């Protein structure tokens, strides 16, 4: 059972063909989409639906140029990090043991693992926050979690806020593993994020159910001849 599977007929719906005309649209009229339309979709790229391990919801796609590339919270390599994903970084040097500092902030790994790194929004006006998030894109990431909850059995979903904590109130929480936190963005990162533990909890959850835990230390693709 693959993404495709469980989606095409969702993705042949007027909102969500809609809500793609919507950002086709808008690139040609003048202002710049983040992140470019073959990255929108790479979470579902990198992780597909049997490989889902660990769910971590973001809202919206990174503005600026050169930090969106399709997973949530992710930048291409040679990005500064941003706030938000430094304060990811935090927690995990407090918590996971040997976890250091990355020199970057691409998390692709993360999802070759099994983290679906799903924003909620999946396309946003540069320098614009929040200015897709009225398209569309709402009711099929509505729809994702819901096959997800419904098609797997022990995702680890990582909640972090209230909108992704009310986007994941469907979940069930004897079938799947939810923890819920603040947003690590600045404005929030110190009033419940840090001291989460949330890495680490969501390794626990996976070794108690004969799953691998996730190596949580981020690797930039490497060099060739
Ligand atoms: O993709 C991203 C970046 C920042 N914050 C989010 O929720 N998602």
């Amino acid at each position: 059972l693959t993404w495709h599977d469980v989606l095409a007929e969702e993705k042949q719906q007027p909102y969500f063909l809609n809500t793609l005309q919507t950002v086709a649209s808008e690139r040609q009229s003048g202002v710049t989409i983040y992140p470019p339309q073959k990255d929108v979709f790479n979470a579902f790229r990198f992780t597909e639906l049997g490989d889902v391990k660990v769910v971590i919801l973001g809202q919206d796609p990174y503005h600026g140029p050169g930090q969106a590339h399709g997973l949530a919270f992710s930048v291409r390599p040679g990005i500064a990090i941003p706030p938000s994903l430094l304060n990811m970084y935090k927690e995990l040097e407090n918590t996971i043991p040997g976890f250091t500092r990355p020199n970057h902030g691409y998390l692709e790994s993360w999802a070759r693992q099994g983290v679906l790194l799903l924003n909620t929004v999946l396309t946003v006006r540069a320098g614009q926050a929040h200015s897709h998030a009225s398209l569309g894109w709402e009711t099929f990431t509505d729809k994702v979690i819901s096959l997800i909850n419904q098609h797997r059995e022990g995702v680890v979903f990582l909640l972090w806020g209230s909108h992704a904590q009310k986007k994941g109130a469907i979940i069930d929480k004897q079938r799947h593993h939810v923890l819920k936190a603040p947003q690590p963005s600045p404005l929030s990162a110190h009033r419940g994020f840090f001291g989460c533990n949330h890495f680490v909890l969501a390794n626990q959850w996976l070794e108690q159910h004969g799953e691998t835990p996730i190596d949580w230390m981020p690797v930039l693709p490497a060099e060739s001849e």
